[PDB]
C-alpha cells in the first residue's frame, strides 16, 4: 500500500567490478555485488551481527570445531540444493595455489587446520580442516580458539561456488552462466556501464526479496555520479565530491549521510627497495603529512585522522595514545627533516618518489595535496599516475612504485583484521613489510582469549607500524552516501557497509 509499483533500484558503484568469483575478488566494487549473487553461512543485520544465511545454526564447545546446520531448502539459481559439500569444495578451492586467491590467507587467519601449509604447497588441499558431515552438517577444525569465527564466514572469501559451473570453463562468470546462491542472479553485463541483476527464484528467503531489478552503476568521476544522483538517474551513490558537502546538506537534508565505516586510508611505501627502504625516508614522509588539515580542509565529509592503523571504532580496540598525536605539525615537519637528511636527501641529492593511485577524484586531490607537503616541508617531487581499479590492483604488487595509495576496510569486526595485513604471510601487504617481531606478536594475540591481552598484543604491533612507518595511515573512512527517500532498508547504519539488495525497497514517490 505504501510500496511503488516498479521495484526496480539503480544503485551507483566506485569502480568496475574486477571479478566476481568469491576467492578472485579482493575490493568492494566486485564484493558488493557477490553479496548479491551469493552467499554464506551466514549474512550480516544492519547493526553488524550475524544472522542466518545458508546456516540456521552453528555451534561449538570451545570456540575451536565449529558445527553449521544448513538450511534444507538453500539452492542455487539452477534449482540445485546447496550442500556442505559445496563448502568443502569452495574453501579447498581458496587455499589451492592453483586458484591463485588473492584471498588465499583468510583461511589461516581463521586457524582453518592446515591452511597455511596448503597455500604453500606443503600439504594437499583436502588436507584442510572443513567436513561434509553429510549434505545439511559442515564441521570446521580450527587451530586454535577464535570466538568470532562464524563472523567471518559473512565474508565473501567463504562464499560458496558451484563446482560443475566452476568448471565448465573460464566464461562461468559471465552473465546467463554464473551460478550463484545469492538473492539475484547475474542477467545483463556491458564493461564498464552496468551490471544488471534480477532474482534468483530459487533462493530459500525469495519471498522475502522485493527489488525485481538492481542496475548498478560504476563512475570513478564522483561528480559525475552526484550528477546523475541529482537528475534523479542514481537511486544510491557511493560517495560524492567532498567539496558539494555543504551545499548538498543545503539542498538535500536527509539524503546525506556519513556515518563512522571501519576502514582505513593510507599511503603504502616499498619497504624492500628505492629511497623508501630506509625507516627515516618513511617515517620523514609519514610525519610530513599534516592528518588535521587533511581531515578538516581536503575531506570535511567527517573523517578523522589516522594516527594508528585500526579504525577507533573496531570492537575490541583501546589504543594507546600516539606521540604523533600530541605533537604540533611545526614539530613533526622539523623532526622529519632531520631524518631526511640523516637518509641522505636535501638540495645535495634531492628526493624523487613515484605515487600510484586509482582513479577518483578524491584520490587525485588527496596525492596533489600530499605532494604538496613533502614538496613544501622536504623538497620532493612525486611523480603521479592514476590507473583505473581493476589494472592498479596488480601494478600496485609489481615493486614499481615508491608509493602506493590504498584502503583497507575490515573483513570482520575486530583488530587483527587490519593488523594481520602488515605480517609476512598476507598477500595483501602493499608494503612488503617483513618483521619477524611484528609476526611473532599477532601470532601471540591469536593465542590470546581475553579482550585485554590480545588487544595488550595489538598496541605492541601498532607501536612497530609507528615506529617503522612502512605504511603511512591518513584518515578515517566514513560511509559517504547520497540515498534517495523513497530508498528503504539500505543499511547505513552497518559500520562495515554489507549490503543486500534483497533488505531493499521502493515506497510510492
Ligand atoms: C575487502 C578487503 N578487506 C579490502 O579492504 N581490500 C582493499 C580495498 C577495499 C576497498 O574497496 N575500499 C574502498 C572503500 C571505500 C569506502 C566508501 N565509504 C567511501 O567513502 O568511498 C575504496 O578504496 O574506495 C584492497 O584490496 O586494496
Ligand atoms: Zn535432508
Ligand atoms: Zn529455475
Ligand atoms: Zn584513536
Ligand atoms: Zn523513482
Amino acid at each position: 500500500t505504501v510500496l511503488a509499483e516498479k521495484q526496480e533500484l539503480v544503485r551507483h558503484i566506485k569502480d568496475e567490478p574486477a571479478s566476481l568469483d568469491p576467492a578472485k575478488a579482493v575490493g568492494l566494487p566486485e564484493i558488493q555485488v557477490i553479496r548479491d549473487l551469493f552467499e554464506g553461512l551466514v549474512n550480516q543485520n544492519e547493526k553488524g551481527e550475524i544472522v542466518p544465511g545458508v546456516a540456521t545454526q552453528w555451534k561449538s564447545n570451545d570456540n575451536r570445531i565449529w558445527t553449521f546446520t544448513l538450511r534444507d531448502n538453500a539452492k542455487w539459481a539452477d534449482g540445485t540444493p546447496v550442500t556442505a559439500q559445496d563448502f568443502v569444495y569452495s574453501w579447498q578451492r581458496l587455499v589451492d595455489p592453483k586458484t591463485l586467491s588473492p584471498f588465499a590467507w583468510f583461511a589461516a587467519l581463521a586457524g582453518i587446520n592446515n591452511a597455511q601449509a596448503i597455500i604453500d604447497g606443503k600439504a594437499t588441499p583436502d588436507q584442510l580442516g572443513v567436513t561434509a558431515v553429510d549434505a545439511h552438517t559442515l564441521k570446521i577444525q580450527l587451530d586454535k580458539p577464535l570466538p568470532w569465527f562464524v563472523n567471518l564466514t559473512a565474508n565473501f572469501a567463504f562464499f560458496p561456488v558451484q563446482k560443475a559451473n566452476v568448471e565448465s570453463g573460464k566464461e562461468w562468470t559471465k552473465p546467463g552462466n554464473l551460478i550463484g546462491n545469492g538473492a539475484y542472479v547475474l542477467k545483463e553485463r556491458v564493461v564498464n556501464e552496468k551490471l544488471v541483476v534480477v532474482p534468483n527464484t530459487h533462493y530459500w528467503d525469495n519471498a522475502k526479496t522485493v527489488l525485481q531489478k538492481v542496475t548498478f552503476l560504476p563512475i570513478n568521476q564522483e561528480s559525475a555520479a552526484t550528477k546523475r544522483y541529482l537528475a534523479g538517474d542514481i537511486d544510491i551513490t557511493e560517495s560524492f565530491p567532498k567539496n558539494m558537502y555543504q551545499k548538498l546538506l543545503k539542498d538535500i537534508p536527509g539524503q546525506v549521510y556519513t556515518p563512522p565505516q571501519l576502514g582505513t586510508y593510507y599511503y603504502a611505501f616499498n619497504t624492500q627497495k628505492g629511497p623508501t627502504a630506509d625507516q627515516r625516508v618513511r617515517l620523514a614522509l609519514s610525519m610530513t603529512i599534516d592528518r588535521r588539515l587533511m581531515t578538516e580542509k581536503v575531506l570535511g565529509t567527517g573523517e578523522k585522522p589516522a594516527w594508528h592503523f585500526t579504525p577507533d571504532v573496531t570492537a575490541g580496540f583501546t589504543p594507546e595514545p600516539s606521540p604523533f598525536e600530541q605533537m604540533s605539525q611545526e614539530e613533526l615537519n622539523a623532526q622529519a627533516k632531520t631524518l631526511l637528511s640523516a637518509a641522505g636527501y636535501g638540495p645535495q641529492k634531492p628526493l624523487k618518489l613515484t605515487l600510484l593511485y586509482n582513479t577518483s577524484e578524491n584520490h587525485q586531490k588527496i596525492a596533489i595535496a600530499v605532494a604538496s607537503m613533502w614538496k613544501k616541508n622536504l623538497g620532493v617531487d612525486v611523480k603521479l599516475q592514476n590507473q583505473e581499479w581493476k589494472t592498479y590492483i596488480d601494478s600496485r604488487n609489481t615493486g614499481n612504485f615508491d608509493v602506493i595509495r590504498a584502503s583497507w576496510v575490515g573483513d570482520y569486526n575486530e583488530p587483527s583484521t587490519f593488523l594481520t595485513l602488515l605480517t609476512s604471510t598476507h598477500s595483501g601487504n602493499i608494503s612488503r613489510f617483513n618483521n619477524p617481531a611484528y609476526d611473532k606478536v599477532l601470532a601471540q594475540a591469536s593465542t590470546e582469549n581475553t579482550v585485554k591481552a590480545r588487544n595488550a598484543d595489538y598496541n605492541a604491533a601498532e607501536k612497530i607500524l609507528m615506529e617503522q612507518a612502512p605504511i603511512a595511515p591518513i584518515y578515517q573512512y566514513t560511509n559517504g552516501r547520497l540515498i534517495k527517500p523513497w530508498l528503504k532498508g539500505y543499511p547505513i547504519n552497518n559500520p562495515e557497509d554489507v549490503a543486500y539488495s534483497r533488505t531493499m525497497y521502493i515506497v510510492k514517490h
